[PDB]
């Protein structure tokens, strides 16, 4: 017996929706639900999201409150819709996907993932909860992730990260590090070799190599030599040129994030969602150096390193496809004379 | 188990709220309560309130679908809240009354009339309802409506007609004239006597009286004629002068529909409530003659005739205080040379 | 190249979108869309629907303003899209469905009805559009009108009337009496034999038919007397009860627009919505009867003689099942004694 | 000193703004001013303007209540700002000007019209007030209305009609008729001869002429062979056709009220604003005759009928400017072998 | 041609409004603008201004990403409006001036700044547009900023500091340094002599001298030692005196980042705008000794002691009218005995 009152009830006394009976008086102001508590009125939601108040509010309670994956890998894997769980998009602050199938009577475009509308969408099947293989197995289109293996399937072996209430971590009491299955048309495919993008902030940037050690801990003419990296334009791609009024490469989060110890910078993050290049337009404090477009992606410097130096440097301009987070990104790589003079997410 | 999804359930399978289970799905946005129908959203209420949306809605299906007395007279009565009801309040769209007892969980100020809180407050108590009599007799303060004798009270005559669903009328298949009992600071308190207005429209006016037929077929000389009302100024009072810029008089609901059907005219509401006095911000269509504040009352012309042949007009100026409605209305009565001049429901 | 002030700039210059070339300056604010004009904002739209301002003027805009089925036969033959067009549902101030196709990039969920996102849906096709009698015969789900004959395709004669531009009206400068269509998993489907609703207002009521004007004209017990009608409850059924407090029947929208003429009454359209059988809460003004679910369908006097008279009358209460705008709408049957005691559209 | 509460226990008291002392309790919920009356609020003001709502409230509450030119006039004369007054517009429910010259703290862009940020702006003055014809003579542009002569000023002799609190009428106990004077950089513009629209309704309209009531009484072929009309397409332009699925002609008020007596229409003014020519999406209810920008004037059927038999029929297509309101209005006159074809205000 | 969704076009694609062609789908939800990207809605634009939420997104999207002066600065050279650009104001989340002249249609008083409407507003020009220099010396009003020489002129050497998309920063790759010029009324008026402010943070703070350093590193009675300040007051007007219930001076930028790095202290910004002087509700968090209006000033400590020392110290109280950021600001000088008590920024 769903209901607006038992959805703030199991908020308030549950920290979510967690099917308990019961009600509190609720009342709705503009975009916002209150819930009174001693005679007076306390927020318990603020609706962000383009769906109703009351309807938003009942998806962001039935959320997803174990480390899922994060709604860039679902999105690169053609993701449509959940089968019975809400992935809350904790960088939009709304629904990831949406419809719903068996969790809210407003979004439900069906009960079960069974159902003929669900067939030609990618529903997304979680191995964790019971049933859920078998309900991927029958589906024409999903992808599956699981902890262990399947059998007969092959696995894809995703991120060590996943989003666990929004927050991006590698699990210690936790399984955070996913199997991933994928099918189209009824079709079991074999998912593509990949990179992954890391997941880092710029304010609590930490190394995961050596050489990533090495970059935050020496000086870029020391880093460079050690690694053998001179002619690949890193001073340009990953330290970054501050010198004119354009703001030079700085496309890898490891460079933002050395910088940023320093000098402070301004980032604009002008589409706020989810995705494994982001697009930002940066202001640097100390010189005034700036970009419109500034796009950033947060590769482990060993990856990026070896994409780089895997390119041939004899064309002037040419699109250097790679596969990250299981899609393809698109980059332009600038040569002259043999070296390099950027590579950069092509922005389009 | 009270829930929003249960209110509108009930409000688009029984026309309001009847207790019966169910929900349906439900949207808010802004001020709108929305529910699903095949797939598209259909209006059950739009919030005309200062309260929440959700708790409005629910107000307004619980609203009392019975003949009620007229919120002009629950207010001139001192009525505060009303006991297991919502009386709504239709010239307003809102409910008449601030708080609630026993009916909405957000506006509530007790679940039955005998606790304490209650006490101060003038409740009011439908004799039609079980044991609302009983609560009356143990009520510190309070309005007792009855289709009959309860035996000791003394009983007030009300008005012939009631407001059933907003529509004011005189019961033929129903009984909509009650007995009142007032009680303040647990005394019964003697209701004086009083005269009543009628309630009628301006658009659909009927005369209730041969005098009324009078003033609607005949001249405005003839009647003054026949009801030997030469020197009372109904010229000016009743049929109004619109030779000036300033609109003369015109207090009576009837003259106004006696105008009316020769020549339209404006009638700016600026207090949009139910009020025994009713003030107009006139336009006259026909002869631009105006008025900011023209005071009108809908007293039967018998009982208008009897009132001013009542009063002494040997002063120049004096209030006149007559009972209408329960309420103390003070007129003003502004005579020379022993007839009248004006007489007008005294602006405050 | 679609723009909030292109479509704006048809409507201020051609009354509605024309793709005519042009921009005027608009300002949205809340629920509303302004235009300058002359220094002073002039309102073009108020969005009562439920998805975006902009976008809710945009389909408004591009409502088809040609003669179109009413949204009560859409949806009782089950359509859930338009092809390239935009039933705009008058009576909700909202489109009559949730999607588009080819019509605003907001709603839009193909471009072409040959999508394979459109297979599952019913789409509505209209024949006096170019290609779209061949677009519902390569459509898995459809409905389709027509003027005319479609080599093969069986026709099912629509109703005489048809809404344009909210305005329902049986055509004399166009034609509104379609031939329609319907398709279900490919496969045509022969649409029933049905009686249709008249679409009448209880404001503007004219009769369609001798017993109609008869109706109208004559007192209850000789009309019954004239057309045989004698132990039928028509008493009850068309005319209607007002002398207890539950108002009893008055099911027939001719009843209501007989009574109408003599005395006013209430209807409170509680589900504001194209149906063929309407619920309202009624009050009748004079004599205080009332009904919280008092449902009202409009058929033609002698269609709904027809009806009752071919019933068995030794039941009873039974279930009685009439096709009406290709809907199935069960009655309520009550008999006693061989004679009709109730009659009425059965409450779900 | 002004105030919110100030303004609204001007509105509560006097029926508007009379700078009366005092405060009532007021509120400001989303759009709307409220007012607290024995516990409850009431509403005294609903935003439909552009600008915030306590603003818009002062600026309602501050409205000319005396018979002004109607809006239309102001704008064809060219009317920026009001000197210390407020024209309100009822048909757009929001002050005619944007900013306003002693009036509000919020929209004045001055105290006195004298100040040199009014010198290039159109002021309207006021002669009925003191010392406006005086601040008209200095102003650099303005527009002046006066009910007598101004000595050495030619006078422009305006419409019988004014607006007075939306109720447009011609005086018998107020003036309406006032003399109109014009000045552009320092210097009296002559203001050219011209007819006046008569401001008439579709629903109460009355002739005012014997031409007029001819009209409205003769059948269509005697009130051509009274008036000597044959071959100047009043068939067409004033009775319309509505024999075709495109409405033909029907461009005068006085034609639209004739057809609305005996078949009614429904007239969609998308572009609801005072203007000398009115723009309709016309549909007609009986025969589904219908046009997306009908434009429509209100002239006395003699006038109409002077500029028609005025015009050289020996042309094909023409531009014809006749000055309407002291705006130049183009129509097109269209001809054939000597007689008219058609003749409407051009669609800009 | 502009449109809503060229301009979310230019957003998405180039991080701001760069005149490319395009259109992405953009939804209007209260005073948001959102975009759908792969089937969801991700924000783009919060409005946070009085405007109309479509307007202020143009305008924010139209804004001037250069380095430019700062809002305070325009404001105290009396800048009404911009030639050809948007100032946007980043402390107020709106346009710095309420037209705009050839860059949003709803805003536009003028497409040119040469056109009439625009010569009694003080109009800003940016010599590094082509042109402008050559606007600026025909305008009758208007401020300009250059970066180098200009004819004839004489220079006003304006503060190192410039804001460059929100963030002041002194330019290394990027010149923020300006010459202005003003002219009132035709005439190249001569700029005062005047102190800067230095627009520091109270988190970020940075020392930009000798003394400034000392001030930081040195204790309180060490510092005025070495700088001969006994008997200015210093403990008071810049250390602070956090002793009693109402602190005790505090109002320059330097004494307050001092006190910052060792006890926090609550800064409620009461009036949030960009002034040459600021106003805080500040509350000492250690000591709970707070000041309703505690006004700030970040002058160079140089430039600071300087005035201090520039003053007569034999009245008791009188004003103190210094010029900073070339808008006159007065303090107020108590003195006893020879000896300064208090120096502060005039409150008013
Ligand atoms: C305080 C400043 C303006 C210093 O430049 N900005 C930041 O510290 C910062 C860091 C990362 C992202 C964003 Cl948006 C701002
Ligand atoms: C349009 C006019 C001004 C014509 O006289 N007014 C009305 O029709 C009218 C009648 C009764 C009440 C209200 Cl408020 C307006
Ligand atoms: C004001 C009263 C209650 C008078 O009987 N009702 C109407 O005039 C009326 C007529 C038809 C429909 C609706 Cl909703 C109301
Ligand atoms: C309901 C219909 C369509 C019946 O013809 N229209 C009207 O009653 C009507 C009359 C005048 C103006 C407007 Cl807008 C509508
Ligand atoms: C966290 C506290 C409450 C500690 O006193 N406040 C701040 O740190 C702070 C600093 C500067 C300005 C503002 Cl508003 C708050």
């Amino acid at each position: 017996a769903m209901s607006l009152e038992n959805v703030a009830f199991n908020v308030v006394n549950k920290g979510h929706f967690d099917g308990q009976q019961g009600e509190v008086p609720v009342s709705i102001i503009n975009n916002t639900v209150y819930t009174k508590v001693d005679g007076v009125d306390v927020e318990l939601f603020e609706n962000k999201t383009t769906l109703p108040v009351n309807v938003a509010f009942e998806l962001w309670a039935k959320r997803n409150i174990k480390p899922v994956p994060e709604v860039k890998i679902l999105n690169n894997l053609g993701v449509d819709i959940a089968a019975n769980t809400v992935i809350w998009d904790y960088k939009r602050d709304a629904p990831a996907h949406i419809s719903t199938i068996g969790v809210c009577s407003m979004t439900d475009i069906a009960k079960k993932p069974t159902e003929t509308i669900c067939a030609p969408l990618t529903v997304f099947f979680d191995g964790r909860v019971d049933g859920q293989v078998d309900l991927f197995r029958n589906a024409r289109n999903g992808v599956l992730i699981t902890e262990g293996s399947v059998k007969g399937l092959q696995p894809s072996v995703g991120p060590k990260q996943a989003s666990l209430n929004g927050v991006t971590l590698i699990g210690e009491a936790v399984k955070t590090q996913f199997n991933y299955y994928k099918k189209v048309d009824g079709v079991v495919q074999q998912l593509p070799e990949t990179y992954f993008t890391q997941s880092r902030n710029l304010q609590e940037f930490k190394p995961r190599s050596q050489m990533e050690i090495d970059f935050l801990e020496l000086a870029m003419d020391e880093f460079i030599e050690r690694y053998k990296l001179e002619g690949y334009a890193f001073e340009h791609i990953v330290y970054g040129d501050f010198s004119h009024s354009q703001l030079g490469g700085l496309h890898l989060l490891i460079g933002l994030a050395k910088r940023f110890k320093e000098s402070p910078f301004e980032l604009e993050d002008f589409i706020p969602m989810d995705s494994t290049v982001k697009n930002y337009f940066i202001t640097d404090a100390q010189t005034g150096s700036s970009k419109c477009v500034c796009s950033v992606i947060d590769l482990l410097l060993d990856d990026f390193v070896e994409i780089i130096k895997s390119q041939d440097l004899s064309v002037v301009s040419k699109v250097v496809k790679v596969t990250i987070d299981y899609t393809e990104i698109s980059f332009m790589l600038w040569c002259k004379d043999g070296h390099v003079e950027t590579f950069y997410p092509k922005l389009q």
